[PDB]
């Protein structure tokens, strides 16, 4: 067993510079004395003691290191392929975002994805090169190059952290630039840098190591000699080679002979590797080896791919059925597929699935379709089973991901929503803006089947029809009396129903305040049941009444109650 190098993943919004940062990192190494990788930078511990002065002999884990892995977020933004059977293929994670600019979209994908993961990251504040007037000293720490900027340049330098400082707050991390930080345990701390110049760079590894003395242990062990597990990032093609596989070995070792399985669009295939291949330092531009240890970005070529999707468990096989059982088990684990509760989702990876399965758990919205895709006809169909039984698991979310013809047209008949987005949040806070309405919808139809309070008054010398229909002149005195609202007396007894009701000579379903209309109350009869002048007043069902306005029906709904309690509880 051995101690490899922890993982850091860059991630952040389009051209705020993760690569640019890696690619400077790397020179610093190479300039200095380094084994070169695919889509990721390793920088040796003597290397990184040699940038961190004496601000590193407080972490005793710097024994213990042979470096740090850094590796890029692959292909155009895709945070979410940096996973691995346990979690994140990350032990530790920058977060990069243009001092200048601040927080972007990706910027805050990237926060809530390394939130759901829980991995421990430092927020570099990069291009302080461009806030007007700084002056550059090359590579220098930050504290540095900071003291001898003008104050005015300081100031404004600060003002920018501040906005990051309050944007992270509202995401629920308290945050401070690096010296400012009280408990590094639960405060992100924020290193502003230059990834062109070397700005800060010092104290960026510096942070980095200390969480590392903070978090990482038993996730560092590696079998040096078991065979290789990793995770795939890219399959592409390259001019004269075929398809293409770039990826990550997080334990173990790869050898240039080794059969490695993976999973397709389709099943778990294995092949056999024809080479492993680095990026050189003959105008090649690959190198080929003949084996790599865990803590490794490499590109292999093998004949079964061309379907191998992104994001995959890649592991080499030495026992077949073990191994095809142990990535179909891994891929079952995020898959879910019952009938209970509702709503199906639909994404592109294996990890852009498990991220938005993890955040509709966090939401606790329940799921009862997940996996990976277009958009089928099999989808709608089990979205509509969902439909029934709230209309709000009605619903298909689709990551990064097409829509199948058969599945559009058939999708063509509402009741169904679709939600279809490369950006995971974006597509929580539609879901939830929907769910809103829908709510507030159903409310509302819920209020139309619900008696109100209501109060009337018969004007005296009005009355038109004494028996059957009663009907006589009628001011409303309070509320919104209705055509078919019961009505008692002043003893809560009942004398009749709204019949219909007269404005002039225009019909009316319901009638306001002081309106004054001709009202015809069935079942009552003027100097019996009712009497000119008397103050009616709406009789509201028990249970209608617990669903409890104006100063007004306020009054009058205690009035009611009063009246309803004289002869009751
Ligand atoms: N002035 C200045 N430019 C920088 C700095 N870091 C990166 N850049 C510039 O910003 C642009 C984008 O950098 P890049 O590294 O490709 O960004 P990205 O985030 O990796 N890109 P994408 O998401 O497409 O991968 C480049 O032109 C780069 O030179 C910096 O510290 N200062
Ligand atoms: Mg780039």
């Amino acid at each position: 067993m051995k101690i490899r190098s922890p993982i850091v993943s860059v991630l952040g919004h389009v051209d705020h510079g993760k690569t640019t940062l890696l690619d400077h990192i790397r020179g610093s190494a190479v300039a200095s004395r380094i084994t070169q990788h695919i889509g990721a930078t390793e920088i040796p511990m003597d290397v990184i003691e040699g940038i961190c002065g004496d601000f590193l002999k407080k972490f005793s884990i710097r024994e213990t290191l042979p470096g740090l892995f850094f590796i890029d977020t692959p292909g155009h933004e895709a945070f979410t392929t940096l996973r691995k059977r346990g979690g994140a293929l990350a032990d530790l994670a920058i977060l990069i975002v243009d001092i200048n600019e601040g927080f972007k979209p990706q910027t805050q994908e990237a926060l809530n994805i390394l939130r759901m993961y829980r991995t421990p990251f430092v927020v570099a504040a990069n291009k302080i090169d461009r806030i007007h007037g700084w002056r550059v000293h090359e590579g220098r720490p930050f504290m540095e190059t900071f003291s001898k900027q003008d104050i005015q340049v300081q100031q404004k330098l600060d003002t920018k952290v501040y906005e990051l400082v309050g944007k992270l707050h509202e995401e629920g991390f308290e945050s401070e630039r690096f010296d400012r930080v009280t408990d590094f345990a639960s405060q992100v701390s924020i290193i502003p840098i230059s990834a062109i110049t070397g700005e800060g760079i010092p104290e960026l590894l510096t942070m980095l190591m200390g969480l590392a003395q903070q978090y990482l242990r038993e996730q560092l062990k590696i079998e040096e000699d078991s065979p290789a597990r990793g995770t795939i990032l890219e399959v592409k093609e390259e001019t004269g080679l075929g398809m293409t596989i770039d990826a990550v070995i997080y334990d173990g070792i790869l050898r240039k002979d080794d059969t490695i399985a993976m999973m397709t669009s389709k099943d778990v295939i294995s092949t056999r590797i024809r080479s492993l291949l680095k990026p050189r330092p003959s105008r090649k531009k690959f190198q080929k080896v003949d084996e790599v240890v865990a803590a490794a970005g490499i590109k292999i070529v093998a004949p079964g791919i061309d379907d191998v999707m992104a994001g995959s468990p890649l592991r080499v096989v030495t026992d077949p059925e073990k191994v095809r059982e142990e990535i179909l088990s891994e891929i079952e684990d995020i898959k879910i597929d019952t009938d209970e509760a509702g709503v199906v989702v639909k994404a592109d990876t294996l990890g852009s699935l498990e991220a938005v399965v993890k955040i509709l758990r966090d939401m606790y919205v329940p799921i009862k379709v997940a996996d990976i895709g277009d958009v089928s006809r099999r989808d709608v169909v089990n979205a509509g089973i969902a439909l029934q039984e709230d209309r709000v698991y009605g619903a298909i979310i689709a990551f990064n991901v097409k829509v199948i013809p058969s599945a559009a047209q058939e999708l063509k008949n509402s009741d169904i929503k679709l939600f279809q987005g490369n950006v995971i949040y974006r597509l929580m806070e539609e879901y939830e803006e929907w769910v809103r309405g829908i709510e507030e919808e159903k409310k509302k139809k819920w209020m139309e089947a619900i008696i109100k309070p209501a109060s009337i008054r018969l004007i005296p010398k009005l009355v038109f029809r004494q028996s059957k229909p009663a009907i006589g002149g009628v001011e409303v005195l309070t509320g919104v009396i209705r055509q078919g609202y019961p009505l008692m007396n002043d003893d809560g007894e009942t004398v009749g129903t709204v019949e219909s009701m007269q404005d002039k000579g225009e019909n009316l379903k319901s009638a306001s305040r002081g309106q004054k209309v001709a009202m015809a109350i069935k079942d009552a009869v003027y100097g019996k049941t009712i009497h000119e002048g008397d103050t009616l007043y709406v009789d509201i069902p028990e249970n209608h009444y617990h669903i409890l306005l104006t100063d007004e029906e306020l009054d009058l709904m205690d009035k009611i109650a009063e009246i309803k309690r004289k002869k009751n509880p």
